């Protein structure tokens, strides 16, 4: 069936503020980040050059990190960013959260920002894994260490290592040619089931398995995408019926649909605190 009265920002926001819309699953990716200074990589490779690498992409591809790791924690610790401060687009989640309304987010991030924004463990799939934790890379052994103790490795420019075995800590990120974790598959077996409305934000669904998801929810489920570029998805057949592009920053988008469901200023409350709050750490 056709839910929404209008494929615009404003029939999504109608549609939400319905009760049809009870639960809200977000699928984002970089674009939720960039405002936050955190790296893109979509469409940026001059600095790469002083690595030697075989082709650009090999920096974020799981064979060469495993034959050498020296450039990927040289170029964490030059793109290292300085602070942590989550997005209006975090903080909108966060007030999804708040309200009842957020089922679950999917993210292709490793930036941690939706952590510390306050979505739980359990509101989140970390599809990409996250610098968060660290482990060894010996089956017989993985011990785990903090992001306090990996970022120190980093700048210090020598190789994190298990002490106990001798062998590497990588941080929990799904690199290239790393398959998924177990919770991406197992959360979305079920989540897709009963879920009223995806927001996509900040991702042009590049990257599979993560992509498919989309194709998941039911035939009906309206999907509005926030992202700087058109990303299963159709905006503008003359069959189109239930996919709205909103075409901008991510933040900006937030915005422009918390003003329409009325969210604003609390949003702009929750963004002032929760920065200042970090501002003083
Ligand atoms: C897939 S889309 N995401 C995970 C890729 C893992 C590689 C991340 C590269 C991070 C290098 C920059 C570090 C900044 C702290
Ligand atoms: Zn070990």
């Amino acid at each position: 069936e056709r839910l929404l009265d209008e494929l615009t920002l404003e029939g999504v926001a109608r549609y939400m503020q319905s009760e049809r819309c009870r639960r809200v699953i977000c699928l984002v990716g970089a674009g939720i980040s960039t405002s936050a200074g955190i790296p893109d990589f979509r469409s940026p490779y001059d600095n790469l050059e002083k690595y030697h690498l075989p082709y650009p992409e090999a920096i974020f591809e799981i064979s060469y990190f495993k034959k050498h790791p020296e450039p990927f924690f040289a170029l964490a610790k030059e793109l290292y960013p300085g602070q942590f401060k989550p997005t209006i687009c975090h903080y909108f989640m966060r007030l999804l959260k708040d309200k009842g309304l957020l089922l679950r987010c999917y993210t292709q991030n490793i930036d941690t920002l939706e952590r510390i924004a306050g979505l739980e463990q359990e509101d989140l799939v970390e599809a990409h894994g996250t610098f968060y934790t660290s482990h060894c890379v010996s089956a017989s052994c993985r011990h785990e260490y903090p992001l306090s103790w990996m970022k120190e490795k980093i700048f210090s420019e020598v190789t994190p290592k298990c002490e106990d075995c001798q062998s590497l800590v990588k941080p929990d990120i799904v690199f290239f040619g790393e398959s998924l974790p177990a919770r991406f598959f197992s959360c979305m077996q079920s989540d897709f089931l009963k879920v009223d409305l995806l927001l996509v934000m900040g991702t042009s669904l590049q990257v599979q398995p993560f992509a498919s998801l989309i194709s998941k929810a039911p035939l009906s489920t309206p999907r509005l995408l926030i992202n700087k570029e058109k990303a299963g998805m159709d905006f503008d057949s003359k069959k189109a019926y239930r996919d709205v592009a909103w075409l901008g920053e991510c933040d900006q988008g937030c915005l422009a649909l918390a003003e329409l469901l009325g969210w604003k200023k609390e949003l702009e409350d929750l963004v002032r605190r929760e920065h200042a709050s970090i501002d003083a750490q």
